[PDB]
């Protein structure tokens, strides 16, 4: 009796059961920035209230990425010398960490998949260069002496989804290097984070933890040239 | 006792049934957008990475039609010379195909509902012209030695929803060409599909296998008029 | 076993028992217009497609007003001689209908709930004046000989919730006369609805009867000053 | 039999369960205003009908505050003269109340959260200066002889989110002055609610109790800077 | 020798003499408002500071128009109710002023010409309707009881160039009655002006000589669609 | 003693000299547009209240070209199936008229200076398609039996400085086709000119005789991209 | 012989006359700002490099006001606390000048023309607040002890034409304290300018002294409301 | 008799003088870009439509600094990797061409004035980079093998008035480097110019001389930030 009833019941809530799942976000968070398409003027300027003048670093992220090129810029971090002081992105199938400069890279291979959540962060310090990348809260790759010795400087401009290159022209940003999909959580710490503390940022109800110089929810993200909060 | 409870445990759920059915979209797409209006100046502009330099395509699309004219346009493509070069609109109750001008084309009667999500496909290659349309990935309509020889060329207006008539005047484009509905899963491809590749492209868990030319989620689309991303 | 568990089950359908309802929308209307505070410039203006030049005609909505005060005007359609050519509103309680003159006009005593969808529709005929008020499916008020043998003219504009004053001053529309709440399948037609489509109009899969003069979702009705569409 | 099946249904139904949660609404209110961060431009604009010449005054409001700082604003009245008219802000963890002048000012020590939402209210009346503090409900604080024989001139700049600084140079607001979160529910009253009205005004299916100078969901309230009406 | 080189020196000048002619401005004022086109929605808002409830009433206005059709407006004042308060406008080679209604009005013939700066000024006083014009302060056509007994109420829209017709719809004024050309010196008095004061107000050094209702260079216009502040 | 003078005199008017040089304008014309620069997307809209529906145009133009290249669209007026219906451009020396479509053309040879206003009327009749062109009044070629036969249609968009290509795209005018430099006296007839007309249209209190169709200070031109009306 | 000639060129040369004397600017400035109205909404930010923490000052500006009332803003500095900390301002005939607070003031009776460009400049040092106010270079009216022992902070507003009100109301502004003319050659000093220094700011080749803090043509001003550069 | 005449009308013409001679422009150039202030986002961007693929190139320009800081850009070309790859730039007295890298660069001393016009012209030719700065047409400073061997690459953003910043974070230009006053006549060549064509350039009626890269009223110069086209 109760079984049979129950039946149609599941049959019916099939149809809420893909629509909850499609819009579903990670950890707690209530608001992401969506990335509908590559565009030649798609990003968003992230201005954080703290200075950059940082020498460690532990950058989280939250990343969906509907499709991913040869180059696919998550985050990245430039200043007017050195476009390539902090930019995390996403090769065909790797995750690629750069720090300093472009020759110093960290790359953790085909742990990325492209319509699931994956908390992506990377690590650096620069008393010797020891930088890693968790990608879930496991260790996805770690290296020691790159970039070491370095501190990035103030001044630069940080986005999401993109690289500096400006829109002074009404966009200019390479399209091939631009991200379409889906960013939340995006936290980036004055120190290096503790093992503990790195799982815990990509838990279950671990969308409160923000980092001191880029907070999600708190600091000044405004998406342009299509990218828009999809609360 | 349960089955007690249980008639009441669906009759709370059947607020939320039609709440979520309304809002539910095709295959595994968590974007469309939406016209909700014939306007004159309601359309998307298509920005295509790739020349549509292309002499065989398969354009695939997910469609819900509110209301259906006489002429209805779903998506078209349109150079300066010969504003018909593709061009996939709605009769009053079948689905025309136009490939390289108006007077070719090719018609399949009477398989497209209003309120209800469908996947028109239309394959055509230029070798002889053996032109197709799918519905809902099954055969709907096929011709031989319509528009052969014929090579679409580059720098054409690409749009969904209206047909090329520029909007340098606050619109100006006839209303009754607009199309009013949900537009999603647009895809472009740059040879004609397989059947069983037609066929997966409108499944259940097919909102992932986008074109080379034109990829929903991945290619510049952007509304103006009125038409909206309803995420 | 199952009853206990079910009595949980409960409790979690309960969070979302309210959030399914409070976003519910009338019929099957997948898009609505919410008027989210009563502004001095907050309006949506209609754009028929064909001429207003109507001697009968039964203008249909699906109205939730969250505050009515004396004057609150759902739609009304103003030529530049004289603005009260066709006027709905809604005083404290009860639902008034202004046909041809601001003098003519029918009153049907509380009817009308604040929070709760109503389907207010008024019927006219220019034969003997003969004017019916519609609340939920059911006669709310008649009345005969009142603007009888008048046939509102073209040129006119018709807006939902607001009156004819224009903002070419940025705003100017008066704050007491605005709407604020939800509108949804606003329609008009050319000819006096029969007993059964007046029934039927206001259903439960009743959204897609629209009217040959404006339709809810293909007419354009663009709002202004605050009013959003709330798909 | 039933209970097996009842098990991944309930597992299915945890799908749904975080995400209904995550955008829940406090008492009735289907509409709020989201600061999705702490800008030097964000805040929202209020614009009472009825003057602010005001002697007794009871202000309700939903918060959820995502972070709070030394000092955070929820609701600001500031003339041109003096800019701390009414103030309610939030401490580390206390909230504060202030009416008249900066020094006279109500805290009320460790009674709010983060991430959840809270029905801070603050009743004052010029008579004797009997100031009080409601929280969820219950009295959180109270004094007398504050600010006693004082009245809140006409002519100034309420806002929600941020105090009177003026956005004429493209912003200038205090960051760390601002409010990021979620604010629903804003009602000022002319006259000291009682105490069931209070414990009402913050109730299940109240949030159709509105004040006569300041309505939520009545009065103008527009958003700048980057917050949005999450619906 | 002298009266030689004289011959080159007024050759030369003769290359300035038009340029200066083109750009003259009559009166001793330095600012204007130019009309470029009849466009369906040029015109220019008038906001006075004194409210319009006036009984009598002298508007002066230095007007040179590029092309007079059947009706063009110079300047409107018209309420909801009755959109022909006030109205000044040219008919094919005559000048028309209209007080109250369409119905009594003053017509002065043929002293109008296209290209050249002319000063019209309209008074009219209610107590028996005693309405003039002056045309470049020589009285042009006076009558009397015209709109006697009669107050032009608050509220209305004052324009110049076009009438009453809102701009809500993107424009929608109709352009035939528009003003195509440049004007100048628009004054409104609360008093019907002396002859003395209305041959001073079409003066050489008289562009310092306002109305207290509306004054050239100090109650604010706003040019809309097209027409500009041409300093 | 006064000729002395009268030398620095003269010296001081030199200053003056060129400067007004400059910004001279032919015939009695008081406003012109200034095309800076070859934008992608510069050119100006024209919208005649006439339909084209036309045999027989004289369309005059003067234009001051700072840089012609090999195609230099002065005006051009196209439908959405042919663009080239009217189309007035210059080669690098050469003033080209193009009627119905591009085989069929009317050149002159070497005539236009790039500095120097220039008063350019094409006019042409479709009895025999005797078409003409004259150059500041006196002819300089003419044609016989070219787009004979032939109307042009209504709906075509008419523009100065480009071709029919729409900017629906953020632009896509080709540069190579745009026009820098001045121009004015715009004005399209529906008869073709008289041969004194032709001469009198092109004088020097000449800014007064315009066309029915389009014709300059009374016509609706929007320019758009960068060209400004310089009065 | 030439002298009969002379005439006709004299009284050519008076048509220019009155075209160059309108628009002529005093000292060598070549750029000023145009208030054409008294808006609710018109002003200039003024944006100095330079911090306002200054105990001396000299702040010296050329004035041609059309129309002056009871109180109308020249330019004003003015913090959150006291909005009064700098105004220079103009009574029906009289300059006041406002340092430190609305108490106290400098008043100089009757030496301001309404359409004649007049070079005020205030000084004060806080040392003993001798304060001076000097017109066209020679003194108008001195006082002493006047807030004296005061120091205007920085953050504080600093605005052309406008007190401190704040425009995030879409405006706000009073009407009566703005200010309708013409503005240009504000400059403010760090410290007490010498006699000679005064005299030599308002000579005639002296658009080329300007101050440390703020300096006509290097300081950030931005018209706001209607203002606009009169180059 | 005439010379006492004579007297008067010069006279009259001083008042016209100082006005033409303030508005006056180099060579035959008929517009200029203002700079009215030093704001943190005032530039030009320029869009050649050549590729900045050269090896050997001229620059020319006309200058007229209001005023000059210890480093105000007058145009600058700056790729991603190499934002210092054309700089010409003013030090308090000296003019100073960068090419390459900010290393090596060219200073010529003292030969700028602030409000006069300055026709700067820097060439450089990569076979052994002897570069030359010629002010007025007079050669300035020479140097040889100063970057040499160097290819300044395609890409770069070429601004006028300021560096390569970017302008995504609402401007962040460097207020200091920032150029305030007036630019005309900017030209780019694609080979380095002869002596005479150098004077050339800078002569009286030189204003339609341009560069195939980069040229005056041909090339794609918009304003941003408060400049504008001084016609
Ligand atoms: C992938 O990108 C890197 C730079 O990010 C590039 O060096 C490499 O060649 C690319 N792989 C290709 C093109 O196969
Ligand atoms: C339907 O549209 C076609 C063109 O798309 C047209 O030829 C045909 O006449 C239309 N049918 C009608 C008007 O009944
Ligand atoms: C209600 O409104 C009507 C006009 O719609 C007005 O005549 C009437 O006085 C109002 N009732 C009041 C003010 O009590
Ligand atoms: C908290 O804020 C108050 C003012 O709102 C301030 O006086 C106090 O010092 C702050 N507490 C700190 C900085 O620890
Ligand atoms: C001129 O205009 C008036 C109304 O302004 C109209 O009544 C009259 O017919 C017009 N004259 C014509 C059309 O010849
Ligand atoms: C000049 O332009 C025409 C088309 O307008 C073109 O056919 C011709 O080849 C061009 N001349 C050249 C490229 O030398
Ligand atoms: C002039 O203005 C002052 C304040 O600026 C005011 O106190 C005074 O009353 C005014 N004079 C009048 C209103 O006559
Ligand atoms: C002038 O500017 C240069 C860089 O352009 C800098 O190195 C130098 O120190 C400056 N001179 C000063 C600050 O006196």
């Amino acid at each position: 009796a109760v079984l049979e009833e129950l039946r149609q019941t599941r049959a019916d809530l099939h149809a809420v059961q893909g629509w909850a799942a499609r819009s579903w976000l990670p950890a707690g968070c209530e608001t992401a920035i969506l990335f509908p398409m590559r565009s030649k003027k798609i990003f968003g300027s992230v201005h954080p209230v703290r200075p950059m003048r940082l020498e460690s670093f532990s950058a989280c992220i939250w990343v969906k990425a509907t499709d991913v090129l040869n180059k696919t810029i998550l985050f990245s971090y430039g200043t007017k010398r050195n476009p390539y002081e902090i930019q995390l992105y996403l090769s065909y199938q790797s995750i690629v960490f750069v720090v300093g400069g472009e020759e110093n890279k960290l790359v953790a291979e085909a742990m990325v998949s492209l319509g699931r959540w994956t908390h992506l962060c990377g690590t650096w310090n620069s008393e010797e260069g020891l930088t890693s990348l968790w990608v879930n809260g496991e260790l996805a790759a770690t290296t020691v002496e790159m970039a070491t010795g370095h501190i990035v400087p103030e001044g630069g401009i940080l986005q999401i989804g993109q690289e500096k290159n400006g829109c002074c022209v009404g966009g200019g940003f390479d399209e091939t290097l631009a991200f379409s999909g889906r960013l939340t959580g995006f936290n980036i710490w004055d120190s290096v984070l503790s093992n503990e503390e790195i799982r815990e940022t990509g838990g279950a109800e671990s969308c409160h933890i923000r980092g001191n110089i880029v907070g999600w929810g708190v600091t000044e993200i405004q998406p342009h040239g299509g990218a828009q909060y999809v609360s």
